[PDB]
């Protein structure tokens, strides 16, 4: 989308994976979708270094709405759970130097069953702008017509544009197309800042794997369309929760960097380990994800339960990720000629290699003819940065 | 098996899951299957408090053997990887106050392709005893008939008894017949100290779930047969490795205690996190696993992606495990009437409840009228001990 936004992949926090549609503020007050949760999350984003690391957007997902629209046909926040409204929540979020994301649906209802935007695209977009919304995640439930789907996503794109407000437009367009036909990604890019391609992530290694496998299987269709202002969205970072081992967390962080993915954490910032925090706030890994060239990476190689991915970076630098997909035994050695990396450019005539994950370690100078030898933990990833050099 | 052994589930370390069949001592001398590897583990079992916690059996799995039997028709350890021989390794292990387990196969070859014991059961049994072996894991590969399988397991059982040496007998009997026939567990128990029921574990949460799910589905057939001298074997503890989250590791530790399972760690004792070590060495949790009553727990309830398992203990105590099987969202509230726990006797008229996992915390007195309220992490388990108040 040519709106001047998402020139690098968007970074922030989104409630969905970790908090979902918890409406029970009486028996689950700490977990329910309330203005208090978003306020408290905003406070920790500032005080715990998240904003400094680049996580700017505090995002509300589904289940913020009142059951019905008001007497004007405008959306309302739930009166019991958001008694002060979205306007004052946005004011609060902006005073902390952060931005506010919200959620709506192209069909007649949201996925959770709250008012949908069909028939209200212009009204809904304007009320978001009036409230001071900075990002919109637009879902695709309760829309069984292919025509309506495309018309809605296109309509809402222009509807937001006409407000004069700078709002990041996050679409689920391609994901809801697959049941009907293969998406036109050139068209989606024209209208969206980023787009969900695949099924919702959950708190599991199974889910990370299925997202990676879908991406690599479909990469010839999606890689080259990504770039400044328009990114593929493989869904939320789920590091800091419950279902991933340390190595599986490393794999997600490393690969979301390779993929030029928007980085939306879905976790609890009030209850997060020092280890998960350090990984999510890793300067060098975030710098890869945020590289100004904006070229999405890809799977270079697969075989023998190993995967090699690489991403071209600015200044003839490259990020290389090696995944060990064997889920038995111990660390396995993998060797590769550096000439095979970065299309033969990264290390011609030499490169300086620095391991970034699982730990940061300078590996030294590698001649074009030389071999890189490494060891990779089961379900883990080794992430390397290659710096082209004459030295 | 009435040999006076495995009166509580066997505890130790077994190389298989973590170290596999690595024969590359040239490129990987620190992780290949060798005498050195077992010496290093033996030292750490003593020095790092594993033996103190109850882990007594240091066990060799497959890939210790030379390609062929010696000139006398006996099994021999690989001459390069085990240069001093097994008898010498057992001498060393014993001097450390530990016990040595080894591995053989009922068929014509082991699963990795080394000499099988079919036709050599009496020689092999006597060889093991002579070496000072304290445990045998007896695999089921390359056995062409169910009759040969049953006969071999019975034969080796009797052959070990005739040596006069106390040797724990670990069988894979039921696992290898399950595809073809329902096992007779009364019969297996008569011959074995513990028995593998289900597919090999690996370093994954998928695997833990499969094992748990198989066990709860088959519990009517397997729970009551277990007891002192004969245990169901759901396979190795894989805590301390790479594929399990903290909460998934807690689930394995807690449920292996509920199941009265043998506790064979398969990990790298040289490279293990303090968190993993503390869990594996948890006194209170080990004590449940090791309860002298030896009554295997069972799944009590299943619904809304929650499972409740319980185990009767000595002196009118019970262990209760609550698993959260939903793999999305956050810590999830579960409640149950305490009157539904422990067959309605655990908390009549009252019980004191202590949470053991994920952390140790006294919950207090619960009347027979009470409800137990808990928040359980996705893929995690809450493990409790109930003491009847009298
Ligand atoms: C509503 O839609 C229009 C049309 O796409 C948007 O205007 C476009 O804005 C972008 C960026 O603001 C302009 O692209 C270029 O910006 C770079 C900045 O580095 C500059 O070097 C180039 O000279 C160029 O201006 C683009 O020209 C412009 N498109 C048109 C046809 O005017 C607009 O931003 C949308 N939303 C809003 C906030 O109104
Ligand atoms: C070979 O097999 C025989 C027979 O199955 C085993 O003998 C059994 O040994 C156990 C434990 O040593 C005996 O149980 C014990 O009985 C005494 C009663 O005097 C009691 O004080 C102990 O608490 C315990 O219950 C069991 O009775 C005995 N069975 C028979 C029928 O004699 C023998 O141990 C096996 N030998 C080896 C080396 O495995
Ligand atoms: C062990 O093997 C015996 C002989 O096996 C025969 O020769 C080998 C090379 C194969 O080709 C096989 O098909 C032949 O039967 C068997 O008599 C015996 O049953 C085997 N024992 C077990 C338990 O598998
Ligand atoms: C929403 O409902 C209207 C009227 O009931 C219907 O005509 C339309 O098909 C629905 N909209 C979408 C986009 O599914
Ligand atoms: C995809 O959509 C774009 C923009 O609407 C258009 O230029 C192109 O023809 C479409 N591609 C195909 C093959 O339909
Ligand atoms: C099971 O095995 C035991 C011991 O061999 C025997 O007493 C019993 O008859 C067997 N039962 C069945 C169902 O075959
Ligand atoms: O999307 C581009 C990529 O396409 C892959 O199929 C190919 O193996 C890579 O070399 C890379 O060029």
């Amino acid at each position: 989308l040519d709106n001047g936004l998402a020139r690098t992949p968007t970074m922030g926090w989104l409630h969905w994976e970790r908090f979902m549609c918890n409406l029970d503020c009486q028996e689950e007050p700490d977990s329910c979708i309330s203005e208090k949760l978003f306020m408290e999350m905003a406070e920790l984003m500032v005080s715990e270094g998240w904003k400094d690391a680049g996580y700017e957007y505090l995002c509300i997902d589904d289940c913020w709405m009142a059951p019905q629209r008001d007497s004007e046909g405008r959306l309302q926040a739930d009166p019991q759970r958001f008694p002060h409204g979205i306007r004052q929540l946005a004011n609060y979020v902006h005073s902390k130097g952060l931005k506010l994301g919200i959620y709506a649906d192209v069909g007649n209802k949201t996925c959770a069953g709250f008012p949908g935007s069909f028939g209200y695209y212009d009204i809904d977009a304007q009320t978001f702008a009036d409230w001071g919304v900075d990002l919109l995640k637009f879902d695709g439930c309760y829309c069984d017509s292919l025509e309506n789907l495309a018309d809605g996503y296109k309509h809402m794109s222009l509807a937001l544009n006409r407000t004069g407000r700078s709002i990041v437009y996050s679409c689920e367009w391609p994901l809801y197309m697959w049941p009907f036909q293969k998406p036109n990604y050139t068209e989606i890019r024209q209208y969206c800042n980023h787009w969900r391609n695949f099924a919702d992530i959950d708190d599991s290694w199974k889910s990370i794997k299925s997202i990676l496998d879908w991406t690599s299987f479909n990469q010839e269709r999606i890689v080259d369309v990504a770039g400044p202002g328009g990114w593929n969205d493989p869904d939320m970072l789920v590091i800091g929760n419950f279902g991933l081992s340390w190595n599986q967390q490393v794999t997600q962080m490393a690969l979301w960097a390779i993929m030029a993915a928007p980085l939306f954490m879905s976790n609890d910032l009030r209850h997060i380990s020092p280890q998960a925090k350090a990984l999510l706030q890793d300067k060098d890994v975030i710098a890869i994800n945020q590289d100004p060239l904006g070229k999405q990476g890809y799977q270079l190689r697969q075989g023998d339960n190993f995967e090699v991915w690489e991403r071209p970076l600015s200044g003839l630098a490259w990020a290389v990720a090696m995944i060990n997909r064997q889920e038995i035994g111990g660390p396995r050695s993998y060797t590769i000629a550096v000439a095979s990396l970065g299309k033969g450019v990264a290390c011609n005539p030499a490169c300086f290699i620095t391991q970034l994950l699982p730990v940061k370690r300078k590996l030294g100078f590698y001649e074009w003819t030389s071999r890189l030898r490494s060891h990779i933990n089961p379900t883990g990833t080794v992430l390397l940065q290659l710096e082209n050099t004459m030295q």
